[PDB]
């Protein structure tokens, strides 16, 4: 019941399966493979960094990045969300002046990061670009991106761009809405969204993104993920509520190429990082027995590329 897949060619697009991620910080990410079992070891690994910090933040952000990596089984694709905000989720967008070259020296130090790397990667560049907590604006996001991906061309740098949407956090905006953060078809290579809410699933814009997004002829990443306001620490309740849809959209969407699981306790991240995600409730998969054989069991599905 798992739909053969599409195959677009894109840049580091599969021909056949769907990329295992999982994140999104260091720990969470070894306790997850704990779970799920070392031989279903996600092919893709989450990251973030926002490129209005200090270049000297850009720098150990692209070291902390290499140390995990390196500590990992050779392979791994760290996937990057790219931010350019001046606030945590306070609509504080800092797309127009990235655009107007004020954090140029941020941006070499980003391209340095990625060229010493010198691996396949995935840059979801302002990731959930149409959610009002980030605040960017049409015309200087897509400039950006442009930039952005033009300068990985001409670099040869080896990274995929992505073009992700914000979802049903941002209220499935219509296509319309959408294409006026769409830089065009020559500079992104992959579609993302980011699928949280359980009530998502079932909401026809979700639907008709896949449907934009297969004939843009782009794959979609599920760029983050977690069962938001739904957690795991109610065993088959939970499952049936979000996981259960959750890998019914993954077998029904063949454009779909890669999902990133995130598992996180987000009450404490929460308190510890000054976002606003208290009541997300608990997504640590391997805090409840049910939830992590079930998860483990649909990883056994040979769709899924793991290492
Ligand atoms: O600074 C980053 C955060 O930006 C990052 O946020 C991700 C993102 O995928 C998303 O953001 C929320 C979407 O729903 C809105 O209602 C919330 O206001 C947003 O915060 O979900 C949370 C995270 O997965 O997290 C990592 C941080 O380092």
């Amino acid at each position: 019941e798992t739909k053969p897949r599409f195959n677009y060619n894109a840049k580091y697009e599969p021909q056949t399966g769907i990329y295992h991620g999982a994140g999104q910080d260091k720990n969470g990410f070894q306790d997850y493979v704990n779970a799920v079992g070392q031989d279903k070891m996600p092919a893709i690994y989450m990251t973030y960094v926002n490129i209005t910090a200090p270049v000297k933040r850009i720098e150990s952000w692209g070291k902390d990045l290499k140390h995990v990596l390196d500590s990992l089984p050779k392979g791994i694709m760290p996937q990057i969300g790219l931010a350019f905000t001046g606030g945590k989720d306070t609509g504080a967008g800092l797309d127009k002046e990235v655009a107007n070259g004020k954090y140029n020296a941020q941006l070499e130090a980003f391209y340095k990061v990625l060229l010493d790397l010198d691996r396949p990667s995935f840059t979801r560049i302002g990731y959930e670009f149409e959610g009002d907590w980030n605040g960017y604006s049409p015309e200087s996001f897509k400039k950006v991106f442009i930039t952005i991906s033009k300068a990985f061309e001409e670099k040869n740098i080896k990274s995929a761009t992505v073009w992700c949407s914000g979802g049903g956090s941002a209220n499935f905006i219509g296509l319309e809405k959408l294409m006026a953060y769409y830089p065009g078809n020559e500079y992104v290579d992959w579609w993302g969204i980011d699928v949280f809410s359980p009530e998502e699933f079932s909401n026809i814009g979700l639907k008709n993104f896949f449907d934009t997004a297969h004939t843009h002829k782009k794959p979609v990443m599920i760029g983050a993920s977690t069962p938001r306001y739904v957690g795991v620490l109610d065993g088959e309740i939970s499952w049936n509520k979000w996981f259960k849809p959750f890998f019914e959209m993954l077998n029904d969407n063949p454009g779909i190429k890669a999902f990133c699981y995130i598992n996180w306790d987000w009450e404490y991240w929460s308190n510890k990082n000054g976002f606003p995600w208290h009541d997300w409730k608990d997504a640590r998969i391997e805090k409840n027995p049910f939830v992590l054989e079930a998860y483990k069991t649909e990883m056994e599905n040979p769709i899924f590329i793991h290492l």
